């Protein structure tokens, strides 16, 4: 039975691994920032604060007191809860029928949307900054995208001004849906991907007529992931089984002038 | 100790088996419908819906689409909660003294009363029907039971009219307490048990001056039991241990004209 | 799978044995003639004709030709068909859930009703006789059963006249429902069971205000059962599985004056 | 010989596996909904009903009765019959020559056409809904597709309105042949595949000047496949061998506002 008491493990090893791979594949399919940002590895669930800066480095009958000049920030956690019926779990095992993980997929999609929202825009009340709200970014006037080549000229101007401060490298462009739906002239996206070697992507979190061009590289910006998106058991409730899809991560912008918004 | 942390199993194997047999014996002692109904086996906790009908059975350059004409209904669950103190459980094991299962017995009795109520009368809002509320039943005018033989004549009339549609077989009679308390003439119940071979029983769920005669048989009516009455651990609360006596079952009336109410 | 082709055995050994025991128990619960008749054993499915009489027993330059004076009669077969869905059988095995045998139970009940009808009344067009239609039976005028002891006096008269031809022995009485529903005076059935040692039974096949008293014994009447009631597979149809509950048996009345109808 | 009697298996293992792979490849080549829908696994032939909703989740001297609020629907079966001559099967084995499976291929193609018809349009008499007939779908006025970019603008409007309710994600567009034959301006399909990441497909079941855009994901819509398309033996007829290509599946639309028809 295994349903007549509180359980350490309500699902079998294969059921947990089908819940985890579904969560991971939904996250990979719905996340856009992981394709333009470098990951500072999976640090571990025990890591709570990370340095937001780079380490620079620095007696007469008195000892010296050395304190790190680097600033530290705590890693936020984004989570979403869902529930599984116990009779459905009993049906998976005794009938030998697959388990439905639609609730887990929906929770993972919502958590991945929240992650991209946090990456592109910060919070302004917990101290977190985003790519579109960082201080020091380079901002270029927008141009008429309806004309053939207006978006190309805007990207050229953005690239040139981002170059003028010593940031070149492969470039990555992320555009709002309202800008992305104006590239209908033909293969006009392919003549912007030749200036953006890392890629041109569409982000639904971007609001209004806005886009961003970033000079990629670990020296400019990282995504410190304390723990990757995963599903965890919150303990049985009233015979039913609640689970939580959670991920802990932070965005570190070390060179705020490597970002150029439109 | 085993009380200093959350537990998979707060009771020992013998304690669980003394809780389960007490629940089963209370259910058997307090249930009347299991003596007049045939059980469609213990289907399992994974079974959630069952067919309410019997399977009857049923190209030109086009494939055919076959859908079952049988109707399906979901199996209801009846449950009752009780609580066990942790110090009392510690006293069972360390003092080697029996455990008190009075709360479990009371919960089982309440759940068995609810089961009989659901069997005899449906719900009318969740779609469930009962023996006294089914459409198509055969209803006979009642007679004066105070006179000697009035109940016998009522049962004879009920039997004859139930016969007139091809339903004979061993007959089972279930009477309300107010009808059962009117058989004081002597061994008058024993001259009705000779017409009802399956038995004459008393049911406290029956309301008013009412009774029922059923032509027993799997072809006429079944009691699909997804899972038998059992006690399950709902997880530790604040050091204390809540348990739930639960049973999942449904009543299937396939020949509604095999039932005759008084 | 085992459902992707025509099958020798659609059910497992345990499924066949649960179909067979259900058929047998329904037959035993619904048959009344097997309690008053002696069985001439299970002869076998290969037996088609049986002698209807008892063997009594019976040269000048010419051989003699001996032909048995016993008459022979062919054993009738009573059958009823039902159907099982293939998806339900697949659900029994893969889900490990019990199989529903309600159709088999209904077919067995109908076949058992037909058997009792054939036993009590013959056919008159295939040559078969019954207990209530045999030539030579002893018939006694009926009496008013409403009066206290009228049925007892009728049975006494029947017993005395059945005695007057050398037939005593344990007596067996079978009454119609309309006669059986007139024994409400009290334990009046128990004062007739003291004259009928084999038993007083109720038969729904008997029509009108009629009953029968038989002097039991193999020398007077037998029930030759070529094959007992059993379920057989008629071969797959269109993915679905038809089965047949069948029984082959005949009633042999060797002393027609050992039967007394009311 | 093996043709002189009824057979469990008229074909050899390799012949069955060449009949099954041909059926599967025809289904894969002729099915379009399996490329835009997520499959709720092969549940098994024993599964007959599935929940059409998502599980949400929910004493005083009285037990509580809990009934699932989820609605259940039965899984339809689509089948097509074909026939194989016995002399042709004998020729496959004794001559060691390949077997012709053209009839199986045709039956699989017809069954796959019926599956797509059922997916896109329901039945309206058995309770099944489709992508083009669901209640709650988002419907956008159509535009002149002859003009260069009219289809692109229609898809942009559909995407924006489907976005306005919280459904973004990879988008999948399915168009009727009469709409698909109007993309002759050049690589205009490739500038709509940049807004539909899951793909733009053509469906012959769509009628008139109609198309659909769906926000893919298990949380929005699934295709519960009880059993995949397979060929089964219906039993020998008159020396000849009939087979049936059958598939049991249902479409589950849990978020009807994730669908936008043109």
């Amino acid at each position: 039975p295994d349903f007549l008491g509180h359980a350490e493990n309500p699902l079998r090893e294969e059921e947990w691994a089908r819940l985890n791979e579904t969560v991971i594949q939904v996250a990979r399919r719905s996340l856009v920032g992981r394709r333009i940002l470098d990951i500072y590895g999976p640090l571990g669930a025990g890591v709570q604060t990370v340095p937001y800066d780079e380490f620079q480095g620095v007696e007469q009958e008195t000892a010296m007191v050395f304190t790190d000049a680097r600033k530290f920030k705590t890693i936020p956690i984004i989570y979403k809860d869902f529930l599984l019926h116990w009779r459905d779990i009993e049906a998976a095992r005794t009938h030998n029928m697959p388990l439905d993980v639609s609730a887990a997929a929906g929770a993972a999609a919502l958590c991945a949307q929240q992650e991209d929202e946090l990456i592109f825009y910060g919070d302004a009340r917990l101290g977190y900054e985003g790519l579109m709200t960082a201080n020091g970014r380079l901002t270029v006037p927008l141009g008429d995208w309806t004309s053939p080549g207006g978006g190309f000229q805007a990207i050229v101007e953005a690239t040139r001004k981002l170059n003028e401060q010593g940031h070149f490298g492969p470039y990555a462009v992320v555009l709002s849906p309202r800008l992305y739906s104006q590239l209908h002239r033909g293969g006009e996206i392919e003549t912007i991907r030749q200036l953006a070697s890392d890629g041109v992507y569409q982000s639904n979190r971007l609001r209004g007529e806005s886009g961003v061009v970033v000079s990629t590289g670990r020296e400019n910006m990282d995504l410190a992931v304390s723990m990757d998106m995963v599903a965890a058991y919150l303990g049985a409730s009233r015979m039913n089984h609640p689970f939580r899809v959670l991920e802990a991560l932070l965005l570190r912008i070390k060179h705020p002038d490597a970002i150029c918004t439109l």
